[PDB]
């Protein structure tokens, strides 16, 4: 229905706003663009599904997310990829891990405060019906 297409348009507006707020935070700069194969040729042999905030923006516009739960699976993948690739005790790996945990926690905290649970349940029931 037109009403259902209005529901998914409001979902995409909400997701672009949360993603912009994460992308401008200086702590999260390393997560804003794909890893450069030149600088790190090893990356794509270890990490089987790379993800970053520029790719998330592109996915919103391609209509890849029909629920906030779908979107949070890609925020979780940005965080788990950084924990997996940088697991060591040295300061450079510990700083990336603390920033990845802060990106995940910040996205979930903005969603807990600003997403209406009945709006999410509506998106879930339209997705199920298709």
């Amino acid at each position: 229905s037109m009403q259902e297409e209005d529901t998914f348009r409001e979902l995409r507006i909400f997701l672009r706003n949360v993603t912009h707020r994460l992308a401008i935070d200086k702590r999260f700069r390393v997560f804003t663009k794909p890893v450069d194969p030149d600088e790190v040729p090893d990356y794509r042999t270890v990490i089987k599904e790379p993800m970053d905030l520029s790719s998330v923006i592109s996915k919103i516009d391609l209509h890849k997310y029909l629920t906030v739960k779908d979107y949070l699976r890609d925020i979780d993948l940005i965080c788990s990829n950084a924990l997996e690739y940088n697991p060591d005790r040295d300061p450079g790996d510990r700083l990336i891990r603390h920033r990845a945990c802060a990106l995940r926690d910040t996205a979930y905290a903005i969603i807990k405060e600003e997403l209406d649970e009945d709006f999410e349940q509506l998106c879930e029931e339209i997705q199920e019906s298709r």
